[PDB]
């Protein structure tokens, strides 16, 4: 009878909110803490949200947290902790090739464990783009790296396209990560070159000053939406880096179309981070450089050198991140991240822009003094 | 792997077209032959499209074609033909009450057959709104009418609300058809009164001049969309009358949210139409009056008296109408009318506005002479 | 110095007009005689405009005029005249398979000549979609047809995708024409199936009533723009049929992104058209049926049967069409049709919408009596 | 074949971003750090970007960095350093005429060297507008100044037009710099007066308070776009001053249509700056006054007096600025500044607006403490 015969299954569900296409075609450069996600319907508990998310076309992870190839964030002790909790790591290329191959060998021998066909835990390693970096890839492949990141500030070079053509005939089983891209044109110029997964976002890092120096980049959330919108046409996941201070930005990045979220500062200064601790004004903190900083080794500095206070160990930290992600996906109303992105591209999951006074009341306000403890 | 993990099930499906909400909020008064439906995907043959569509909250028909309570369109010989091919009829109230009760008795004794629980074919009968028309309803209920139409040019009266309150306590099993409404406010003021199904559209009849005389009404397709949009919130089907010359307007009316389509001129001058034929200039044609014409029996004329050439019998005519509806629902890409409306309200089924030169090339053009034969 | 150092090469060139993307995102359903092309700069004569335009991914023609597979427009005597003047023909499938294979054999044995590698003039032949039409393709391939048209009113069926998968492994050198499509979604669902060239436009034929009957289709010029916009992403030409009464609509269709223009009524009633002439009211005219008319051989009629007055022979007619196309491309300001489409997609070639009174003064007006002779 | 015959040369290149005309017609007053430039395609190294940019209609420089005629920024020791690294200087007019003529004589006798026909390095000198300043120009022409700046807060006076008419008949080979203009109307009222190059921007200086005092001016980037848009119609370069703290604003100013960038505070407190150093709270800093400050020599103050910490010498500083400009032009994707402006006015180079939270994450964030070293 009529209660099914008019529409069928779908109830009314009023039209409060903006969809993602309506939000990112107003022209404004929205970042993470500039919009938010409207809630939906809950019919499931929090702990039964599966965070299965693809890294490349062939590589699938159990949780979408991947780390960033920076010489103060990832080495072997980092990648074992990221892969052991279900993510993946990327050993930086700011060292000698035998050192990077040694560390990839170290992590590859060694619950949600993210292991390959031969039951060893996964590992990635970023390479450069210059001609001498073809020798690094042949040392990383002998140690058996599973995925490589063509680490560059600008991903639309003829050099990176030539490197992708160099990899996709000498190693047909190896997965490559093209980047960095922010616009859909340079997404096109890499997906036709054979990239298995893009890496979106330039300028919005916690240490990047390349928007302040080179006048280039774009706001982060618009990049994550408008590259993933193009990249799902060809079945290519994207990776969002930079701009993450908290678990809310991870949920926003996953909701806008990113598959995994790459984090630099939020995993910096852990126990598994390279380097060691030192004290400044009584606060235990570990230093955190950028790749384009002039502490890399007439040159321009696309980054700064700084320090971050510690946050303990990762095995007590990324459980908080994954628990925050499933609570956010509960309040959104989807049982998986795939269902989050399906509800977003289907127009069901609706967003809303957030003004400046709305931002300053979204946080902590109207208190004399507070202490913010997250877990 | 990634081909499911980004979106899942839903492919890309580019964003060509306007949805119905984007189409009917431009402000323009679009009618039937002023927009059209963009096609979709076919994975089914034409003849397996089921046209099951609700008439009221309790009454379900097998095909959405219902007839109009006009004294030159429906009597017993009409209603047996409409119910016998799966629709329903409405015996007009432009006669004495014993005549209408006699004809409803005649049709109720007497494939897709539209029969009740006691296996007799369904029948409706329109009543007035004045106080003496309470005696007509008590004669039609003794003959056992299944649904009644509160036939009025303006459906938001206190008189019609009082008649609905009079019916919904003396006959709790009887179904009522409130109308005519064109705006969502008078949809609200009847659905809270207890109407089982609305009847949308004033002024857009083939013989109505009440837009030209009383300056009231609205364009038909916008009425059918904006009342059905309100009426599906409460599980109330709507009926669209007027403006139909062809099977294309039936498909457009069903796609915009109407459940059944009421037709006056397209079933006028059939063999089962009341009256008899006469010849004028060698063309066999049967006359067709309007209810608000001054040939009803200081008064204003809300209708004209005219004539329509014949179209044979209904049992060879409504097979053409239902075959046109399933071909249109094939080209749209939905297996049922319920799926058509679900794709429309879900934003999947997309429309496009059509300009004046687009209308004049949509029909027949650039020929010396042609003959248009439909079946 | 500064006259080159500010911009370089590009002069000012003020911003009068609308680009094609700005024109076909206002939402309106623009057809051919509803907009027009703003002129540009001339630095070349008319006769040195080359009309080289691709039919499929592999087939290239010398002039973009192709004919339509209709049983009153194309047979062998038509296809020899179309191929002999540089176009191509498509022998209709409204006959027995041995008759169509015989006529394709007849045209394949037999200046701008459009010939293959073996120096015989090209020929196409439309096939159906049903299972028994697999036997027609194997008879047309023995006679050596160069391209086939999957002739259908709706090109997004599972049946046509299955036919394309059936052709693209049994005949890897054969070219297929998918259609008919009007929206970019069904362009996607065929280009991934392996179509070499799309055929855009439904409803806008000179004899189609399928917008008036099945409530489906879209205005023609918006279809030609929005499918070619999607189809040039994958290097797939499109073919525009219907809506052409004159050489102006051919120039508008080629400017919006179509590569070749398929014409039904404008080549009907020629000397090379099938059938024979007859007189009605003293005018020599030849009949012209539609495929969906009920004169094909419970069924709906998607077309009408009519007649067109004669226009002589093609060898005196298509020189007028190609001369009109190069005069239009002169006034636009591009030396080739490829340069027309490059100027259109680059935003250089600008358009302007045209209102109803602008249409009625664009034609002939303010005269007592006139005679319109075109060549 | 078809891969060239549809469009030709131009690939798809999706439509992500806003062009400059779409950006500066939203009405908002965008400045430098309020939008940014989307990247493009790289097929060239950084060091082969030529920064050849015109100063006037006749004067061409090798790098677009010019200095500002302020009595604490430019004297002879400044202009030799600016011209020696390829730019040009402007000796201020806040002194006696014999002193300015002496210093212009000093700089004119005395790699990318910016030299005239007689192989001496170029020099400019600003003059006033009052009647006694006609005597300054006749002393500067005897020492042989190559270009003069009519230094004024408002460039649309009858006084400055009379001075331009006074110069362009007594010195037909001398180049004049009209300014300051911010709107296209006062660009028109000077270009018809005979200006060889405009000087755009009022109020947006690092020491100007004339927006806070005289309620006049406009945001800087909109001025640089909307005067250069008018000025390239007549082949007139523009010079952008004020609002520059970094090399990113230089790249944004050059991308919006400026030919050279005039900088006041970014070259203040160098070794070649006039005056001498002093210490305040342990930081070596040199004072930096404004021309409209009441330290010029009932009057209103259009400027403030302040101080800037040192940045070393220019011969180690402007190599950083030019290296930042060619890295920015690499990431944009153009081999020259002329190609940057050609891609901008052609609609190829696309921009994007940047919100407030996008600005606060574009810089350094989420760190405990950092040190920002640029080279
Ligand atoms: N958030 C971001 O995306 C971002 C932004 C800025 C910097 N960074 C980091 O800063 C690091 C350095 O940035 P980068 O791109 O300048 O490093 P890079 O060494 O890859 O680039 C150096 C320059 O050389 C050019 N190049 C590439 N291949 C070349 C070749 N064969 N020959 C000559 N030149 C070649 C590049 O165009 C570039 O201008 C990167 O590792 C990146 O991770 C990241
Ligand atoms: N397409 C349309 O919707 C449309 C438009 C115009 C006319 N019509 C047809 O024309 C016919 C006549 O139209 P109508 O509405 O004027 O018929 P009606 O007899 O119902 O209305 C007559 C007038 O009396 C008023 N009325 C209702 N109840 C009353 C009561 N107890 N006491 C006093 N006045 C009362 C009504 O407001 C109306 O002004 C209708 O049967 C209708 O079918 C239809
Ligand atoms: N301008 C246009 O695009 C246009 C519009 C209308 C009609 N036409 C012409 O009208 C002709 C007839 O139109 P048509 O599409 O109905 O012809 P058709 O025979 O191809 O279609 C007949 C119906 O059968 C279905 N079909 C396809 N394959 C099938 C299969 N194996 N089994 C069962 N059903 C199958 C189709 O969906 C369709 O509903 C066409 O040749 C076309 O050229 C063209
Ligand atoms: N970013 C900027 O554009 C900006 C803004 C404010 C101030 N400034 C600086 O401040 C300095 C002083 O500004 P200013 O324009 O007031 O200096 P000014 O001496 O040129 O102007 C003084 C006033 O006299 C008027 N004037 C010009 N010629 C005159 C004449 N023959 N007779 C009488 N009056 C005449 C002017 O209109 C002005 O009101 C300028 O050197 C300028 O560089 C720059
Ligand atoms: O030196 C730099 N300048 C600008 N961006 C950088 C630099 N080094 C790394 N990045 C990017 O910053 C990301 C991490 O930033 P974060 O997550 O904000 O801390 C990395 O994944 C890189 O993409
Ligand atoms: O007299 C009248 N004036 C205006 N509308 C009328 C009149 N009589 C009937 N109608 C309406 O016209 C509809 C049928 O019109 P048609 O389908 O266009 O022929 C009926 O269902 C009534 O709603
Ligand atoms: O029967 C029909 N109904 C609707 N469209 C048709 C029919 N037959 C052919 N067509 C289309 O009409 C086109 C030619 O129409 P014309 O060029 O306007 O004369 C053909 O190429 C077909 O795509
Ligand atoms: O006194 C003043 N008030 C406002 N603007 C000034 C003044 N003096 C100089 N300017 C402008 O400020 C520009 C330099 O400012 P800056 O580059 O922001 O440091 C100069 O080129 C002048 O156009």
């Amino acid at each position: 009878m009529a209660d099914y015969l008019i529409s069928g299954g779908t109830s009314y569900v009023p039209d409060d909110g903006l969809t993602a296409q309506q939000l990112f075609n107003c022209g404004d450069g929205l970042t993470y803490n500039d919009f938010l996600i409207l809630p939906g319907y809950i019919d499931f508990t929090a702990d039964q949200v599966d965070l299965t998310s693809a890294l490349t076309k062939k590589i699938t992870l159990k949780t979408p947290l991947v780390s960033s190839p920076m010489d103060t964030v990832t080495e072997a002790g980092m990648a074992i902790a990221m892969a052991l909790t279900g993510g993946i790591g990327f050993i930086h290329h700011n060292c000698t090739p035998e050192f990077q191959a040694n560390e990839v060998r170290k992590v590859k021998k060694y619950p949600l464990a993210s292991k390959d066909a031969k039951k060893q835990l996964l590992c990635g390693a970023a390479i450069g783009t210059h001609e001498d970096d073809k020798y690094r890839l042949d040392l990383l492949a002998q140690a058996g790296v599973d995925v490589v990141v063509l680490d560059s500030s600008q991903g639309n070079s003829i050099f990176q396209i030539n490197m992708i053509k160099y990899i996709k005939d000498k190693y047909p089983n190896l997965q490559v990560i093209g980047g960095n891209v922010v616009t859909a044109a340079q997404a096109k110029n890499l997906i036709d070159a054979g990239v298995d997964a893009l890496r979106v976002g330039m300028g919005s890092g916690s240490i990047c000053i390349t928007q302040e120096v080179l006048a280039c980049g774009r706001p982060q959330a618009t990049a994550v939406y408008k590259v993933s919108e193009y990249a799902r046409r060809f079945g290519v996941p994207v990776i969002a880096d930079g701009g993450i201070q908290n678990v809310g930005h991870i949920a926003k990045a996953l909701a806008l179309g990113a598959s995994t979220v790459m984090m630099g500062s939020l995993l910096a200064a852990t126990t598994e981070a390279p380097g060691e601790y030192f004290f400044s004004d009584g606060i235990r903190l570990k230093k955190y450089r950028g790749m384009g900083s002039l502490d890399a080794m007439i040159k321009v500095a696309q980054g700064v050198s700084g320090a971050v206070q510690d946050k303990g160990s990762i095995h007590k930290f990324v459980p908080y991140l994954i628990a925050g992600i499933q609570h956010s996906c509960q309040d959104i109303g989807a049982k998986s991240l795939t269902q989050v992105r399906a509800m977003m591209y289907s127009g069901e999951l609706k967003f809303e822009k957030r003004t400046s006074s709305a931002q300053v009341e979204g946080g902590v306000h109207s208190l004399h003094s507070y202490e913010k403890r997250l877990f």
